[PDB]
């Protein structure tokens, strides 16, 4: 598949994750903005590779689906976001932010929507704070970026790059399922904080499912 690129930064087609030697084909890449006002205020450009195992599962149910059947479907999403293979991640900052700031947002979707669900055990509350914490000490200038390895068992690992770089060196590694799946649940999902991620996933994997 080709590159993608969102508003300058480059999302090349295939990347290995920061202390991985598999390759991961790009899904999708899009932008994240919110409405400020009316306007669409671009803040991030996103990126969601999948292991190259993943075209197999996807292709059981999917296959031959258009752009557009694909788009429309909340299971293939779930089906994305919670696959049984890798998932990685790339957050790249097209406006300042910082990890604290970051951090808060992501969170606050997810152990609500886990209170929503009655989901937010121990579990959900532990993984947040060692969430909460490995993004604190850090700013995000635009160029930098935000890298999330979602394994299949359900380990979210947090690396972080000067710029659109995947550093060699892996990062933290948060060991639990649910906090895993609700960051990318939370960009690729029903109330995806990046539609246009959605729309790429959605048009690139589906001429995947025809070859
Ligand atoms: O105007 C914004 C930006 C938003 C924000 C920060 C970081 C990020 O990555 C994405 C959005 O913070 C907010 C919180 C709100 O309740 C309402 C508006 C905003
Ligand atoms: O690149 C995008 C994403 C795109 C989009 C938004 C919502 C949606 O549901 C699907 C796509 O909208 C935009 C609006 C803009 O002014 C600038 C860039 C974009």
């Amino acid at each position: 598949v080709p590159e993608v690129v969102v508003e300058g930064v480059v999302f090349p087609p295939v990347a290995r994750p920061p202390g991985s030697a598999g390759s991961h084909f790009l899904g999708g890449a899009g932008v994240r903005g919110i409405e400020i006002g009316g306007n669409f205020i671009k803040f991030t450009a996103i990126g969601v590779y999948l292991e190259d195992a993943a075209v197999s599962a996807l292709a059981k149910k999917w296959a031959g689906k258009t752009a557009d059947e694909l788009a429309s479907d909340a299971a293939f999403f779930r089906d994305v976001v919670t696959g049984d293979f890798e998932k990685f991640t790339r957050v790249t900052m097209l406006l300042p932010l910082t990890g604290e700031q970051y951090a808060g947002k992501v969170t606050e979707n997810c152990v609500a929507f886990w209170k929503a669900v009655g989901l937010y055990t121990d579990a959900e509350g532990v993984a947040v704070e060692k969430f909460k914490e490995a993004f604190k000490p850090e700013t995000f200038p635009p160029g930098a970026s935000i890298l999330f390895t979602h394994s299949s068992t359900g380990v979210l690992t947090v690396a972080f790059s000067k710029d659109s770089s995947v550093p060699a060196s892996g990062g933290v590694a948060i060991e639990n399922k649910h906090l895993c799946e609700a960051v990318l649940e939370s960009i690729i999902g029903e109330h995806g904080v990046s539609p246009a991620a959605k729309l790429s996933l959605a048009a690139r994997v589906s001429e995947l499912l025809t070859k």
